[PDB]
């Protein structure tokens, strides 16, 4: 009738009819390739309408398991990534658990499993984590041992002895650390498993003969990448950090200190606490009823603004701006002010966001010329093409740890950031100080 056959042979698809990537055997009398195809080439012939005659897969059965894993957020989106063509690499930073992201795949999928592991260092732990994760002890190959099991731990050197005779056993094949799996001798292995879902872990999937261009042909594409950095959702900077400690000129601390007595004698009177998130928004809720409390709000806001811009930090940029010898710097503040006196100050050009942008471009232009040595913009470019490179970055405030900024710190900062220095300068003793160790991140 209308059926074709497909068949595995000793580690080969056997088809009547031509499918893509398929050839003819006239030894065989028969389209073959070798049976990773199978997936495809039946995939294809459904996709073609054509109705298939099929004795390919011959599965051990699948044991009863108690799946006692509960997945992280980024190990479950590996899953649910994994899960959309099931023909993949999952890269993970070792300490990340890849284990149980694999456990997890096996316990979804209830279809026999081939865990393949280059070491028998490797084959034990593995037992240990089925027994603990899905409880159930797994079949064994490699080690002395030769158990054969609805899921089976083998090493890559087993595998490759067995290839021919487990190659149509298992529909889930696992390779562990599958970078390895390229190598010699290795690489043809893999392609004689008709296994139709297939899997890799490794944290490191390059190689440096680059043979990882392999991957395609014998797991799949990397289907989820993620770094430590990605995981925890903290940036990292290529660049170093330097913090500069200025203290108040005399003039400050005065001025300072007396907003700062009048904002504290208030909480002492109404028993709050300036470092609290709700006893915050208490003393600004009660400031828009009362004067008193809203003098003392305006205090607190006044003595950041103090800390913030104070003057010292002009004179210890003064102490920089000689010892880094106008290197293509960039210095920053969020308030308009400090850019200008700054500017005044060292004889530097200002980069301000109420610029025309013929001259914000020019000025810009001018630092990519190198005629300038040294600018200052208090705003920063946002949604913006032109970013600025430069190799030094000043910040005048606490506010510069702050991650938003830092990532785009860090594109502008180096063209070759060779540890390339990031400095931000910060008053002592101040509320500047503590937003500069400010939690919030
Ligand atoms: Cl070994
Ligand atoms: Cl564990
Ligand atoms: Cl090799
Ligand atoms: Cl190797
Ligand atoms: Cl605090």
């Amino acid at each position: 009738s209308h059926m074709v056959y497909l068949r595995y042979f000793k580690g080969l698809i056997l088809s009547d009819a031509y499918a893509p990537g398929l050839k003819w055997s006239d030894e065989l009398k028969a389209y073959s390739a070798l049976a990773f195809k199978y997936r495809d080439v039946r995939k294809y012939f459904l996709e073609k309408e054509i109705e298939v005659e099929e004795n390919v897969i011959d599965s051990l059965p699948f044991p009863l398991i108690k799946d006692k894993i509960e997945l992280r957020d980024y190990q479950a989106e590996a899953v649910k990534a994994w899960l959309k063509e099931k023909r993949g690499i999952i890269v993970l930073p070792t300490g990340a658990g890849k284990t149980q992201v694999a456990l997890k795949i096996v316990s979804i999928m209830k279809v026999a499993t081939l865990i393949v592991v280059p070491t028998i260092d490797l084959i034990t732990q593995w037992k240990e984590r089925i027994n603990k994760y899905l409880d159930f002890d797994p079949g064994i190959i490699g080690g002395g041992e030769d158990s054969l099991k609805g899921i089976t731990v083998i090493t890559y050197d087993s595998a490759y002895t067995r290839a021919e005779e487990l190659g149509n056993k298992f529909p889930l094949l696992i390779f562990d650390e599958v970078h390895h799996l390229p190598s010699e001798g290795y690489s043809i292995m893999a392609q004689l498993f008709a296994s139709p879902y297939r899997l890799g872990l490794t944290a490191t999937p390059e190689r440096d003969d680059g043979k990882h261009e392999l991957y395609p042909i014998l797991v799949g594409p990397i289907v989820y990448r993620k770094s430590v950095e990605e995981l925890a959702g903290k940036y990292i900077a290529k660049y170093k950090i330097k913090k500069l400690y200025v203290s108040l000129t005399n003039e400050e601390k005065k001025r300072y200190d007396g907003l700062r007595k009048k904002l504290k004698d208030f909480l002492s009177s109404r028993g709050l606490k300036l470092q609290n998130l709700d006893d915050f928004h208490r003393l600004v809720k009660l400031a828009a009823k009362d004067k008193e409390a809203r003098e003392a709000l305006l205090a607190w806001h006044e003595s950041l603004n103090i800390a913030v811009n104070s003057q010292s930090k002009i004179e210890k940029l003064r102490e920089i701006l000689q010892e880094y010898k106008n290197e293509k710097i960039i210095v920053f503040t969020r308030d308009t002010q400090m850019a200008y006196r700054i500017s005044k100050t060292f004889l530097i050009p200002v980069v301000t966001y109420k610029t025309d942008k013929d001259e914000r471009e020019e000025i810009l232009q001018k630092f990519r010329d190198g005629e300038y040595r040294v600018i200052v913009a208090s705003t920063v470019f946002d949604e913006g093409v032109d970013v600025p490179d430069a190799t030094l970055a000043i910040v005048m405030g606490g506010y510069g740890t702050k991650r938003q900024f830092l990532q785009r710190l860090g594109r502008i900062l180096r063209k070759k950031d060779k540890e390339a220095l990031l400095i931000e300068i910060v008053t002592k003793g101040t509320a500047d100080y503590r937003l500069s160790r400010r939690r919030r991140e």
